[PDB]
């Protein structure tokens, strides 16, 4: 049924990540789920898991690196 990838109950997909991209541009976090609480607080409207694990994702998925 699915595609061959399992990750949580969200197709991260490329749409829903250009989007994001755009938020890591302007918010800017620092690698912190109190950081990430922002730009999570928008995409959130996506049911998006805790910020804890998308910290991770926007680095396996936008390529995203802590500084």
């Amino acid at each position: 049924g699915p595609l061959g990838s399992v990750a949580k109950k969200i197709t991260w997909r490329k749409q829903d990540l250009d989007r994001l991209k755009r938020v890591i541009a302007l918010k800017k976090p620092s690698a912190s789920d109190a950081d990430w609480t922002e730009v999570l607080r928008l995409l959130a409207k996506e049911g998006v898991v805790e910020p804890e694990v998308v910290r991770q994702i926007a680095i396996t998925r936008l390529k995203w690196v802590e500084p």
